[PDB]
């Protein structure tokens, strides 16, 4: 019957032992300065319970019933100072405190290799509302799209998480977040021969970032009305100017002018070429109008209908969905 | 004196050993091929510094001084896809990515079972504010009340924890996070008979969602005045229509029509039935006059003090503690 | 050749061992009742795959090549209920729900080892609108500066992580951030000895909180117009008044009064004591008039350039870049 020799009162040993493996029944305890360790290995094949050092990734990683290997205790945060660089690829599970003080950058996410990936980015100068970090998913998509991101909020902080390549990278974390940008087209770029209040596109864009020297201009120092930008206040020449169409990506949770303030009179129609969600009033010649008493607005058809005949050289205002 | 037997080179081993435990005073290194496990285990006792595989629960475990049994290095999110389904069992530590595309859906917490258990939901294709994701506390409470809670951002992202009984579930992390909504109740239900650019209530209700065909309409295409709803557009016939009375929960960090706008004249004073916050200014027949020139508001009796009589068929409106 | 005693079908034992530590080629397995443990080091030097248990710091680490001693798994957060004390010390890696039902209260961050040095709080009773919480970096700066900070946003949550001591402590995540306050000074106290509507400062401040008997009282119920605060409703007699200048730190993401509504009369200027970013529009006697229509605003020298004349004894209001 006995498979092997029995030590009924355990065994010293006083150097190392070379053991293939052991079922073990009692306590495995530690005396001050054992060091113990963990196995390299990296493979799919594992059983409920195993641990192990990943040596090429370099995370302590447990094998769990469904899904395999994965870090210990879930996981956690890696943070990291960053080289300012105009680029910088990122890695999962880390953390990036960003400094843009010197201006813009880019980082580039990896390769996803799981659902639940994560990489975080943190604003710890507060300078992407003047010096924007640009997000890259590759060619992987980034809210169901392959399109890079801009943050243009300063002291932003942000974990994006792969939901799998549909809708890709989705922000799952963050502090700060605004308007995501997503920059289609270069509209408008120029070195600046004299001082500049203002400058006429080759389009009527919907909506721009202007940047000056490379640093984002804030929307409160210029205008976009039609296909003029105007500058208040203005730009020295030498600046190099570029303007950029965004479309917004909405993470967080209006007035238009008819005719130059110049009444044609005798109207009931006027028509708003951007199709509105709402007109609760207008403004006309410094008297305000309510929606439903002195007038009717059309949201699909975009028409304003006027109770009463305007006159000739008077000024209307009207107000969009305005903090309803 | 020897309580043992003495190998002071140390032994080797050719084939799995069976040892009732060790007290190791030296390096428990590994070769290439070493699997190396933790003992399975569920119970409450434990000394610091004993870990464990917990196989019910599927976590690497350590047993932390103060509060025994926890996951390895505190712990982190096991992200998973969540078949859209009309109700779904949420996991302690968790995350779930919801795909609210084909409508509303439910979530229901677990059972809590230690301060600081976490759930994490996550809006992955920005559909939550057409449909409406509904999270439910069980019997326990949700921000100090049993009351579901529904988030109608879309690209939301929400951990819920534990914060024990009394306050019960809140998140503690986020994404995109307006106003909760607490629905009381389905004060109105009727499928639509004719196309419908109104609907007369049974009671005046304080903020309504509306649901056309199980989808949330945007508050932008909609108007609730006094015990009338409005819709711009209308709504075609056929249509599964739903009204719900709700409370906000406020997570993130108003005009008022008098008399419909016919003005009884010679009058001093106007009740708001709402008691207001703020009364910064009201316009009167298109000019607009301000609080403690043009007017005195007192804000617990709602009465606005006229500064003259009013004229016969005049139009005034009020400004609420609006973008103060 | 051979250097130790070898065993080919490997060795029982029946009781604890003594063992000098051993290079484990096979599987290490367990059967009920094994019980297992990290050795206890509190120490600089290590290995990769290296583990332990820290018994100074309660933690499970594991030896990570680039930055040796880490949590195993990266980390994750430790609930734990705070009781109300006027002061409490924060621990890296603990979450602190805080109970402001009954007061005001301040954390102090603890002395920052690592980047990434982390320390959760939550307003888990929705009490900081109205019992802020101060948040102290000790000596360290937060957002670039030692200034303590407090919010008063009721519900919020929030990460502080240490990106280093330059900027120092910054929130890495969190849900509800407003504004943060940086209080600068006291500019005024006092026992209130009757019934108040208003009080003089010895100072026109830039923007203040009001506290009444330790509550701070919300921007609604009070307003401050150059040098007076005017409190509506009114304070009671025996109040402990305090008036606190601050300034705002912000995570997420305007009326002028001219000559008291008296108009000088036959001028075009128009000069803001604050610079203001924008102008869009002035309301002059209930008749609102729009940039670059009815009025120029130059930006740096803070001038509203007047179309025409004023008359004497009108009214003029200035709206100050207002939802843009």
């Amino acid at each position: 019957k006995p498979t092997q020799p029995l030590f009924p009162l355990g065994l010293e040993t006083s150097e190392s032992s070379n053991i293939k493996g052991f079922n073990n029944s009692g306590t495995i305890e530690h005396s001050p300065g054992a060091v113990m360790t963990f196995p390299e290995d990296t493979e799919v094949t594992g059983l409920p319970s195993s641990v192990r050092y990943n040596p090429d990734s370099d995370e302590f990683e447990g094998y769990y019933e469904n899904g395999g290997w994965l870090s210990l205790g879930g996981g956690g945060i890696r943070w990291e100072t960053l080289p300012h660089a105009p680029s910088s690829n990122l890695l999962e599970g880390r953390g990036y405190l960003i400094n843009n003080t010197t201006g813009t950058s880019t980082v580039v996410l990896p390769s996803p290799t799981r659902i639940g990936d994560s990489v975080t980015i943190c604003d710890a100068y507060g300078k992407f509302a003047t010096y924007p970090l640009t997000v890259s998913p590759s060619g992987n998509n980034l809210y169901g799209s392959t399109e890079d991101m801009a943050i243009t909020t300063d002291n932003v902080s942000a974990t994006f998480t792969w939901s799998g390549p549909e809708q890709g990278w989705v922000i799952t974390s963050g502090v700060g977040l605004g308007q995501g940008r997503v920059y289609s087209r270069e509209i408008f770029t120029q070195i600046l021969a004299s001082e500049t209040s203002a400058v006429t596109l080759n389009t009527p864009p919907t909506i721009v970032d202007v940047y000056a020297d490379g640093k984002r201009l804030a929307e409160s120092k210029y205008s976009l009305d039609g296909n003029v930008i105007t500058f208040s206040p203005s730009l020295p020449a030498s600046t190099e100017l570029q303007v950029i169409e965004y479309t917004p990506i909405q993470l967080g949770n209006i007035t238009w002018v008819y005719n130059g303030g110049s009444a044609i009179g005798g109207e009931t129609e006027i028509t708003l070429d951007i199709v509105v969600d709402d007109v609760p009033a207008i403004d006309i010649n410094g008297s305000r109008q309510y929606k439903n008493l002195g007038f009717t607005f059309d949201p699909l058809t975009s028409k304003i209908t006027l109770a009463q005949e305007l006159d000739a050289e008077d000024e209307v205002v009207v107000i969009i969905n305005g903090t309803p």
